[PDB]
């Protein structure tokens, strides 16, 4: 019985990380096994030229950096695949959405160009889009050092989520992340306790094919 | 007056390389400003990573390694057009059509999904296919310990490369490699005196769109 494979995508400083680890935490607790993921994946060899050019400590051209985001998903696939096929659950913070959505955002990128990289990857099950004002988001810290941490460019960015969400193929659920903590968390928690159910009963799917 | 772009790709030991130099060496020699670039350039860190890949040093998940390819195709774009800008010819030692032709030639790898990371890149004006019977490059030295150094791979790269011969929008010379280094050399360098004249009137164009 596979495992599902859900993932948290969303507006900045939306939760994405909190809800990722209470959702593992919650289903691991009801006796399911689930494990967490996250793009990037900073650790390996591109993760770390990844981090280094969020950090602002390197440049990296717009193609290349893209591509780069791309291959730091495809190089975790064989653990994917393997993991969902042995009843493992996993709950990825950021996917391909987010690699096509921050790349979209910048002056003369397609979003069709920026999708083809990642066509074929592992399908989610569940696509989570955790909602939140630009501006509500601002009362949740302030804007940092890393890059893309700006409103116009997340603006641009959540334009570009808004197009990969008209996306019929994809399960697609809208998260009201206004709320506290715990009442998003309890709204997450059954949306993905339906899916890891239900949207397991078929097999694993390609993504953009 | 700006630089052509000219690209050798070729059959294995077709002498990519060894006409790349000669070419470069002889349109100096006959004033013209050219230099020579190569791809895989393993002189970067995504370079270093490829380059390890094709020594077996390191294994890299297939669709990862297609993409880390083209990243680094892409990193030198800039350069490229900076180069081209400034009428000086750049003589390229494989490009896109080697990335496409080499990920292609494994299962489950569409020639449309191996092109999409390159659509884009700068067009050359010129490109070279080295023909020789993957036989009389037997005759040049034997497989080595590199990655993809099979005949039977090999076999499947060149059905690539011919498929990719099709695209009317590039400009495709056949050389016969067969023959001397000299005579190949002259053969190459009219072809490459010709584009640079004639090809060059027109803007730099992206390659595949
Ligand atoms: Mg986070
Ligand atoms: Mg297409
Ligand atoms: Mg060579």
């Amino acid at each position: 019985r596979r495992g599902a494979l859900i993932v948290l995508e969303g507006v900045d400083r939306a939760g994405k990380s909190t809800q990722s680890r209470k959702l593992v935490e919650a289903l691991c607790a009801a006796g399911h096994r689930a494990e967490l993921l996250r793009f990037p994946e900073r650790s390996t060899e591109i993760g770390k030229l990844l981090s280094s050019y969020l950090q602002k400590k390197s440049d990296v051209e717009d193609h290349s950096v893209h591509l780069l985001f791309s291959a730091n998903r495809w190089e975790q696939v064989p653990l994917i695949k393997e993991k969902l096929s042995q009843g493992v659950t996993l709950v990825v913070d950021r996917y391909a959405f987010s690699g096509v959505a921050f790349t979209g955002a910048k002056e003369n990128f397609s979003l069709d160009w920026c999708k083809q990289p990642d066509v074929g990857l592992p399908k989610p099950d569940l696509v989570l889009f955790l909602q939140l004002q630009l501006a509500d988001a601002a009362k949740r810290g302030a804007f940092g050092h890393e890059r893309y941490e700006n409103g116009a460019f997340q603006e641009r960015a959540l334009r570009c989520f808004h197009q990969l969400m008209k996306d019929t193929t994809l399960n697609w659920k809208m998260v009201d992340a206004s709320k506290s903590i715990e009442a998003v968390h309890e709204d997450i928690r059954v949306l993905s306790e339906d899916a890891i159910a239900t949207a397991t009963e078929k097999p694993l799917g390609e993504l953009w094919k």
